[PDB]
């Protein structure tokens, strides 16, 4: 909801220093970024600021969960600065901290047009307001320091909008505006949820049932169809079909409530699509020996299902084909491992094809309508919850 919040499009930034919270919390391997989507997504906001004469843009974010200990050897934002420099065609000055005298001096009056990226906010216990306990006078000093780094604050950190952390809710500046990414994300989910195109399909995958209960319930009140996929589905199939599932994931708490989810699906007229066949593995390994199973065959003892199989992909494809809107959150298989990526890659293929014929296609965690930068924050929007990062924006 941004009708009564200040937004970047109406913020005057000419000759002003902008401190901007972003979600640059990007997947990483051996200090190489493996998905730069979250960095690219902040670009419109940054460039609007530069193009309208900001004196500076100070970007701040966390990365991973270093729990309030400075971990520059493992969870440094420095690779992001390098990546952002390409994206912008502008020098990015990387500061090895995010608060204190040195950072304050670097941000006091930078050369016109400067883009500055601070180090991981979570190197300070005062950001989360807890660590692996915070002191109010320390949290206050942390926040007072971030508040010096610009004249105006912008929150473009949609992916972190569910976290009531100091950089998200604690910044004390007269004007705190929602960025273009904040707006775009909220608009898309608001349209999808309040004015859906129909049939409305949700594809939900993931490992467990018990932590997805509220999500599933809230989705059942809005959708026409739901795919339940990923390791979750083994819980449903053991309960509903007494499928023999081997060593695959089994949610003992979620098993107890599958009856109730299906009851809600039924009274709402929601067609549930579960997988019907599987790619099995002999261990939880990328280079495990692999096989095949169906619901009817069962999964042989000692083996686990790590991807859906080809007939499940035809069934998932039936539901995609009928859809005019799709919201997909969670994997249907362990696609980080190529042997177990076919179900996900096939489903992505159908979803891309649906976008080509006019289907609204929303993915979370240009061949689709909207690739969300929010995993958890979007999961929170889908369960009907408030976003502290949005609430804390200044009102008009």
């Amino acid at each position: 909801s941004l009708s009564n919040k200040l937004t970047l499009d109406k913020l005057d930034v000419k000759g002003k220093r902008v401190v901007m919270r972003v979600d640059f919390n990007v997947p990483m391997k051996n200090n190489q970024i493996t998905n730069n989507q979250r960095i690219k997504a902040a670009v419109p906001s940054i460039k609007f600021c530069l193009d309208n004469g900001a004196k500076s843009v100070v970007l701040m974010s966390h990365l991973g969960r270093p729990d309030g200990v400075p971990m520059p050897d493992k969870y440094s934002l420095e690779p992001v600065a390098v990546e952002l420099k390409s994206l912008l065609g502008k020098d990015v000055l990387f500061l090895k901290d995010c608060v204190g005298p040195e950072v304050e001096k670097a941000c006091a009056n930078p050369a016109a047009g400067s883009v500055i990226l601070l180090e991981n906010l979570r190197f300070h216990v005062e950001e989360e307001g807890k660590g692996k306990k915070a002191e109010p006078a320390k949290i206050e000093a942390f926040r007072a320091s971030l508040s010096k780094l610009g004249d105006v604050y912008v929150n473009d950190a949609f992916g972190t909008a569910h976290r009531a952390h100091s950089s998200m809710v604690g910044v004390n500046l007269p004007q705190k505006a929602g960025g273009f990414l904040m707006k775009k994300e909220l608009n898309y989910f608001a349209k999808a949820l309040e004015s859906p195109e129909r049939p409305f399909l949700a594809i939900l995958g993931g490992a467990k049932v018990a932590d997805k209960i509220q999500l599933i319930n809230n989705m059942l009140d809005k959708v026409n169809e739901m795919i339940i996929g990923g390791g979750m589905a083994f819980t449903f199939l053991k309960v509903l079909n007494n499928m023999e599932i081997g060593t695959s994931l089994f949610d003992e708490e979620g098993a107890k409530i599958v009856k109730d989810l299906m009851s809600k699906a039924e009274k709402n007229g929601v067609k549930i699509t579960l997988p019907v066949d599987f790619v099995t593995a002999d261990k939880f390994d990328e280079n495990a020996k692999t096989g095949q199973a169906t619901v009817a065959s069962g999964i042989p003892a000692g083996w686990m299902g790590l991807d859906c199989g080809p007939e499940s992909s035809k069934k998932y494809a039936e539901a995609v084909t009928r859809a005019k809107q799709i919201v997909w959150n969670g994997p249907v298989g362990v696609f980080e491992w190529e042997a177990f990526a076919r179900g996900t890659k096939a489903l992505m293929d159908e979803v891309v094809k649906a976008t080509s014929r006019g289907c609204i296609t929303i993915i979370g965690g240009d061949k689709v309508s909207h690739v969300s930068t929010g995993g958890g924050a979007s999961l929170e929007l889908l369960e009907g919850k408030v976003l502290p990062g949005v609430d804390a924006l200044s009102n008009i």
